[PDB]
């Protein structure tokens, strides 16, 4: 089995709301790249008529809300149940949406310039090497494109359970070191890895992107969270 | 009896050989922004005839290798010991060099557009607002000049005094908080502060900046480093 595969099988062994989705096609709506923060709806423009890809955005949580708004939207997850509550969504509301099973560390199977924004949320987590997912973002986005993330960092990594001694080398990566595997065994955390910034925002720089925006976040829950330690990042950048 | 005067005793209270002199003459060198890396020659272009500004840069180990490459330039620095090792080289060698004391938490004594590279090395971690900075340096750049940063990040004040658990809550503020000036007074300290990604990175785009280079790198010494843990961003900007 491939780690991706593990992941994907952990993520389905463990969706928006009717009234949820109502209220989104009042004109009432707001979504998440990261866990506390509401993305800021300038970001994304004016939806209605834009093709959207959710990469790794699946659950039936943010694609609802934008087919709502008006966008056409493509979902891309590896797991079966992520997409499953995507087209159990589609049907109570009777909307369409094109659904993709694939695994975002490979080639994303779209056209060059085949979409105007990409709502990629924390996700990258799941796999070892993001710069070439970046380049393939870029490559379908159509120019002036939008892209925007949720970006996980170091610190998260860096502790144990008890949020408190930093006990782990970086970067945090299992299929790497025996200790890291063992630690994310402990708590069916599959393969989870660290990243930098080099990564997270120099990869979309390498790829050609323009940041125009970049904040953080906290954990929404737990120790860090209470400390108001910054541990994600939400971004926004142009092709 | 100011924290930017605290500070400046504090650094005074804690420059480059003839011969690294004369190798940087021969195109034979390398400088940081942080403390293990060094940067990419690409990143400043080409430095013979180019004005710089290295902004909080003083101590004698920068300046003089930029000069040695035919760059003419102005270091600015707040501590009267790092000013007096630019002060020693410039005599030495009997090279010109702009020497000005000035604290920049204020406005820079500089005019519009009279630079074309400013050398931002890990100095803004003392100082409370860095968003002013980044305003600052933007004006005095020309169009299509560059802005080189070494940043510093919140990991560093989070940890205890063994570098071991994270402790202090976020911001790290001592002007605001006297839990966290107690605990630089007993480490001679000073003043230092916790910035995030959106002062830290945020902040030269919303002066206008356009990002186009980030990298990491650790503090070069202690438990953290020894982690590998990374600590400091290293950033290139184009105005």
């Amino acid at each position: 089995m491939s780690y991706q595969n593990i992941n994907a099988s952990i993520i389905d062994k463990w969706a928006i709301s009717y009234e949820e989705y109502i209220k989104a096609l009042n004109g009432n709506w707001n979504v998440k790249l990261t866990p506390v923060k509401f993305v800021p709806h300038e970001w994304f423009e004016d939806l209605k008529g834009k093709k959207l890809l959710g990469l790794a955005s699946g659950g039936g949580q943010q694609i609802p809300v934008f087919t709502a708004l008006g966008a056409e939207c493509t979902v891309l997850d590896y797991s079966d149940k992520q997409l499953a509550n995507e087209k159990m969504v589609a049907e109570r509301e009777k909307y369409k949406v094109n659904i993709v099973k694939a695994d975002m560390t490979k080639p994303l199977p779209f056209e060059d310039e085949s979409f105007d924004i990409i709502f990629h949320p924390v996700s990258n987590c799941y796999i070892e090497n993001v710069e070439l997912v970046f380049k393939e973002c870029y490559r379908i986005l159509k120019k002036g494109g939008i892209l925007l993330c949720g970006l996980s960092t170091e610190i998260n990594y860096l502790v144990d359970e008890n949020e408190e001694k930093i006990v782990f080398s970086m970067p945090f990566n299992p299929l790497k070191n025996k200790e890291h595997r063992e630690f994310l065994e402990k708590f069916d955390g599959g393969y989870q890895f660290s990243h930098t910034l080099s990564e997270q925002l120099g990869g979309q720089l390498k790829a050609g992107f323009i940041l125009t925006n970049i904040e953080d976040d906290t954990n929404g829950v737990g120790r860090l969270h209470e400390m108001n330690i910054s541990t994600y990042i939400m971004t926004r950048a142009v092709k």
